[PDB]
């Protein structure tokens, strides 16, 4: 027998399941990235022959492959379902999920029950990926496929942007929910539901391994009105309102079908569970024909429209004009079928068009008819189909781009020139100003180091790499709702902004550029106070966004209700402060060593929310030294718990309290990885490395949102 | 609630526990390494003030700290136990474990029950680490501490080498055993024992969380003769024979004591389980005094010698001259105490020397008296103490250096000039020869590409980064036992060596240098055959080792009984072929993208063991192309299992068998990470990237053991 920890279960994880998952900070690194260190996907994708790609992708739609034949000779429905599921994992609370990384090709998502047979759809796109190569990411390809499908089936799509860079392993940072089985009912142990069927907060799906809701009803029990409530809830958590939700649902089901003509128990394991002979595919039926008319996917069986290969007004025509009742598909799934349909409305067999099959609606489709608010939108869409096609095209674009970040990241010839509000638009800022002059005015203000640093931190800290929202570009901190957020210390913030707005007015640098420049100046002073002279790198050009281009409600999810870096917690939460710091740090894109130096430096700069002294382990606040680490690692002190999220650092000999500290401070001296970092920075020889690393991490955070730069 | 996978249990690991643990290949990367990319510990440690360090470390031995006072005012015993436990995790079967990485400061090892209170010992060394900084790794410091302790307590140690570079997280590649509890009896479910109490093979300890054996007896039942069997077995798996084993045991227990004066149930959680207030420490007693005379560590209580602060002949004097019986320590542990000791032989209280305490022996100590083979060595050591001190000093040096690799890695002023056989010595090879001339002779031989490449691969593939043994330096492939290993294809190997020995003789390049140069030539030709002209980088200087300096039995553990890279398996094993490939790849130091290109390239070069065609998915064998990937990713084929570790690749349309393949081949098309890599290399635009990456990986492997270079 061999001594390799060679399968995934063998681990430290079993022994101390509560430990911080620091691995989420060291993802997507060089040893996993198979590309050269100078590869730049954005510059490559700019060279892609898009017109040629569009042509090949359109041709693929009607180029049936015999190992997974196209329904009616057209892969369009499959491809739209692929792209909808790719995008459909997004959620607004943390920005995680979405189509922006091509994550559907990796675990767990490649093997979710809701993604059954999308393994074949991905595989069908391989010859195109093979052809266009490094200039076409799987992520962009997967995001594009359904858009091209809509074009080929007769819908005028609103546009498309390239620019999604591929990843090479699962996104380990994404918590998909608490369950340890696929699609368990909402009364299971480990439920994602609390209280009065309230869906726990980051989550945007009703159960583990579904995209949004259960097509058969809540917990598998048909009831259109309860299904509607779940639809409304899950879709809102994916940034969509009633109109967008009805449009998306109807528009999706205007094409394609449900596959459930066989026995679902005969499908082989999902892809991560299948053995090598299945070619990275899953759900393979080796007992009977599992393809064409015998395909089984969701278990429901039928098409929503008479002509599932084309964009039309079939969906509301069927739904609204027929009356419907519950039936069981051949695989045993609940579905709705129409009472007394006409022959001529029956969709035909996917292999032989001389045979007629059946129409179907899911519980979510029936919701669009029975929920009184959806019913109104549905009737509008049936009576005004041009409006329907417009709203649908726009919502489909939003769906597939909502995690792409600012328009500065978008590439390609079909990028819409409109600025949509959900792109959080920001104009280009003037770059032709004297930086030094601005710095001199900042220094000559009487704003302290702590005011300066806290304000620039608070402006940048909202950035999240999950969907590329937030950050210092735009100076949205000066606008509603940010300017009144409790974590942002609105009085201190109003005080600093009054000054810095004056400076911006006077110099023609944006308020955004000045906020950042000012934090640089506070850091610079703090270093100078330690006898270190440095100038921090600085890139001008940030714009100031307007209130008109700032969706107030959509910014709610970026509010800092916790920020370990300023020892801030708005309330007492169930998660530990240090887990919350890890989460925020992962969204900022920071590594564990970065996280560590930032904490130590921010602490000694005197930047804690409320001017608290927790973790301020220095006799010289305002001076950028490694004191935090020196003192944290000093065994002349013992640490005594002193209530909620608080500790006394006491002298072992005198039994006097020297400092206080929170769990955010003390984890850097407790966790064995973080203390190893703390010890490195507390070494006699690493005072200058500490400053230099602090600076580099500061700068990283100030520039996180600068996609406008090249 | 927040959407971060923020604690270690949240994972893909739960869902598909059988999946390959590819993370073990992407360890110790840039995002975890807090040092600058140009930091080089070897060049820094060369600048360390060793004499000053020796002085500080010696002073620490008698610089008692009040939070964990030194027994009798001397930390020596604690520090030797620290260093022995650090080194004592080594095992020969895979080279994993040992003191060579400073792993004791990270999970799981920092919290093993056998490492109780070594958290305090590590902490006590922090002020020295803080002082010497980046020029002194925690790894070297921990390895050195016990050596300096022995010096200060009167023993002439044999020497010491610096050069162990620190790591920054647990070694995820090390499988420590199957149990999910600490120290369970050998009849538990999940036992590491098979058959007739046969210890499963990589493992070198009798249970989970112990270093070697149970000090209270087998499964906690005292019986010196059964304890002896476990001692003999575990120590042999750590490279030590009877003489070294008795010397180590006696020499360790010549100093220090067992701590068990209290109740073990009152000790707080081990370090990874303790909360933030414990300062990364563990086992803290908050209910009563847990320090000094009230310390509890193993639960046994007493010292082996009258004078535990000094090197002497107390150990065999006590053991051999007193008769012993079983008693229970105050913590409730079984131990041996002497019948009728004299007052004057009783070790005194650790805080107050006017109080006498007790002598003790463990079951392993009694083994040294009762096992008939140990008894003889013990009497030799008692009658010849100079011999004892010599053997012990040498074995202690071996213990602490056995995973350091060749002497070329050793640094510092106390490196022994002797070449010990366990360092696998190799001389410097002549570097002043004409490389091209050698290449021309190789090319003009009639040795094929496959002979050339296979032979260089087989010479290098034995390298393992766990203990830095093996590799192409030394040309030990031409010697016993390697030249007759079945995986090395001894006839083909004898045929190639006859030629290449001739070339080496003729040119004054070592046989080692020529073996590698020859593989480069085979690769070069193969590329030329594809119309690509490259010259592979090459570093001369390898030596040819002698039989006299090659310990035949110790090389047994490097035999290639499996090597996916040449589609080789010596027998049918319980582990899957792909898990075995992952293990080997991790020991070679390769990343997953490296592993991937190496497989594809080796396959098309025609290098499989036995000249098999499994995975040879080309019509042009001998030509270095990306054909393997092109064909592997082609859905014109289906894959049919065809017995053990074998598959047929069949044309979907004709149902004819086109190629055959093993699991090692097909996992690269099945695993979702590996197929993502396979697809990258099968892209129309990546023929040259494939060759270039192949070459870079080839070169990496050929140079893995070249510590002689700078
Ligand atoms: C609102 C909740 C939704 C539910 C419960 C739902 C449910 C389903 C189900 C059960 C299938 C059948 C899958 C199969 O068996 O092959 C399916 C197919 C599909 N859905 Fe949805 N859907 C929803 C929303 C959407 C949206 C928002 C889109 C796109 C805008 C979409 C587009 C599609 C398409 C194109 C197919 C056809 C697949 C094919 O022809 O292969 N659906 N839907
Ligand atoms: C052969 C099996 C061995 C067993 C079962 C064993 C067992 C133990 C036990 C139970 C303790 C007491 C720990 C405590 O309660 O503080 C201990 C202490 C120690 N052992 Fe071993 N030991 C073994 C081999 C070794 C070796 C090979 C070395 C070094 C060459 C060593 C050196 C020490 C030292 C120095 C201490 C004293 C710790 C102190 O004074 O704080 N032992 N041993
Ligand atoms: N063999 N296939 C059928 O008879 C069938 C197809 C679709 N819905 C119901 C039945
Ligand atoms: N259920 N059948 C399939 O998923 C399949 C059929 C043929 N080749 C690959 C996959
Ligand atoms: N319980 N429902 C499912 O397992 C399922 C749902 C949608 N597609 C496939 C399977
Ligand atoms: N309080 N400590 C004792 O009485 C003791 C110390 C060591 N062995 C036995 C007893
Ligand atoms: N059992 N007691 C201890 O481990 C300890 C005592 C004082 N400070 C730190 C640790
Ligand atoms: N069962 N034995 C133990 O748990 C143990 C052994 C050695 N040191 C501490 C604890
Ligand atoms: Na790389
Ligand atoms: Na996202
Ligand atoms: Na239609
Ligand atoms: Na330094
Ligand atoms: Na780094
Ligand atoms: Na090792
Ligand atoms: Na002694
Ligand atoms: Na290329």
């Amino acid at each position: 027998m061999h001594g390799g920890a060679t399968t995934v279960n063998i681990s430290t994880a079993e022994w101390w399941p509560k430990a911080l998952n620091l691995d989420i900070l060291s993802q997507h690194d060089r040893k996993t990235n198979p590309m050269g260190p100078d590869f730049n996907y954005q510059e490559e994708v700019k060279k892609l022959d898009v017109a040629a790609l569009k042509q090949d992708l359109q041709a693929l739609m009607t180029d049936s492959q015999d190992w997974w034949p196209a329904d009616w000779g057209h892969y369009g429905g499959l491809m739209i379902r692929l792209t909808w599921h790719a995008a459909g994992t997004y959620r607004i609370a943390d920005g995680r999920g979405g189509a922006g990384t091509g994550n559907q090709r990796f675990a767990p998502l490649n093997s979710w029950p809701d993604n059954t047979n999308l393994d074949k759809a991905r595989r069908l796109l391989w010859p195109i990926k093979q052809k266009y190569g490094n200039k076409l990411s799987w992520a962009d390809l997967i995001a594009y496929a359904g858009t091209i499908a809509y074009e080929s089936m007769g819908l005028k799509t609103f546009g498309f942007a390239f620019g999604r860079e591929d990843i090479w392993h699962p996104e380990k940072d994404i918590y998909w929910g608490p369950e340890k089985e696929w699609v368990p009912p909402s009364t299971n142990p480990n439920s994602r539901y609390t209280g009065d069927r309230e869906l726990e907060n980051p989550l945007a799906a009703v159960t583990m391994g579904l995209i949004y809701v259960n097509p058969e009803g809540v917990d598998g029990n048909p009831d259109p009105l309860k299904t509607a409530h779940d639809v409304r809830v899950t879709f809102a958590r994916m940034a969509m309102n009633d109109e967008e939700t009805v449009a998306l649902t109807a528009g999706g089901h205007t094409v394609g079908k449900c596959h459930g003509n066989g026995n679902a128990a005969l499908l082989g394991p999902e892809p991560e569970g299948a053995d090598v002979e299945d070619q990275g595919l899953g759900w393979i039926n080796k007992t009977q024909s599992g393809i064409g008319r015998n395909a089984v996917t969701s278990g429901l069986e039928g098409a929503w429209t008479p002509h599932p290969t084309q964009w039309d007004n079939g969906y509301f025509r069927m739904l609204l004009n027929y009356d419907w009742e519950l039936k069981k598909s051949p695989a045993g799934a609940w579905q709705w079928e129409p009472i007394n349909p006409r022959e001529e409305d029956l969709p035909v067999d996917v292999e032989d068009p001389s045979i007629r099959r059946n129409l179907v609606m899911t519980d979510a489709d029936m919701a669009m008819k029975m929920d009184p608010e959806y019913r109104k939108i549905s009737e509008r869409f049936y009576q005004d189909p041009a409006y329907f096609a417009d709203v649908f095209a726009r919502a489909w674009f939003k769906l597939t781009h909502r995690d792409m970040g600012p328009k500065a990241r978008y590439i390609g010839p079909d990028v819409p020139q409109e600025d949509l509000i959900w792109q959080d638009p920001i104009p280009a800022g003037n770059r032709n100003y004297d930086v030094q002059a601005v710095k001199d005015r900042i220094a000559a203000s009487g704003l302290s180091i702590s005011e300066l640093v806290s304000t620039a931190w608070d402006s940048a800290r909202t950035y999240r790499n999950s969907d590329k929202r937030g950050g210092a570009n735009g100076a949205r901190i000066r606008l509603a709702p940010q300017k009144d957020w409790e974590g942002n210390e609105p009085d201190r913030l109003a005080k600093v902004l009054a000054v810095l707005e004056g400076i911006a007015a006077a110099t023609g640098a944006s308020v955004a550029d000045v906020i950042v420049l000012a934090g640089n100046v506070g850091v610079e002073q703090a270093a100078r106070a330690a006898g270190v002279e440095i100038v921090l790198p600085f890139a001008p050009g940030r714009g100031d966004a307007t209130a008109e281009q700032t969706d107030t409600e959509s910014f709610a999810v970026l509010e800092p209700i916790h920020d370990g870096y300023r020892n801030w917690l708005k309330q007492d939460y169930a998660a530990t402060p240090e887990e919350l710091l890890l989460d925020r740090t992962q969204l900022l894109g920071l590594t564990a060593p970065e996280m560590t130096v930032l904490i130590g430096g921010l602490r000694v700069l005197g930047t804690n929310h409320g001017g608290t002294k927790h973790g301020v382990f220095t006799d010289r606040e305002g001076v950028l030294t490694n004191d935090f680490f020196v003192n944290l690692t000093d065994m002349n002190y013992l640490w005594k718990p002193a209530g909620k999220n608080l500790y006394e650092i006491c002298d072992r000999k005198t039994n006097q309290v020297k400092w206080t500290a929170t769990r955010v401070d003390l984890v850097f001296g407790s966790n064995s990885i973080l203390r190893a970092y703390s010890e490195l920075y507390a070494q006699d020889d690493n005072k200058e490395k500490f400053v230099r690393d602090f600076v580099a991490a500061w700068t990283k955070v100030m520039n996180a949102d600068r996609f406008d730069l090249d």
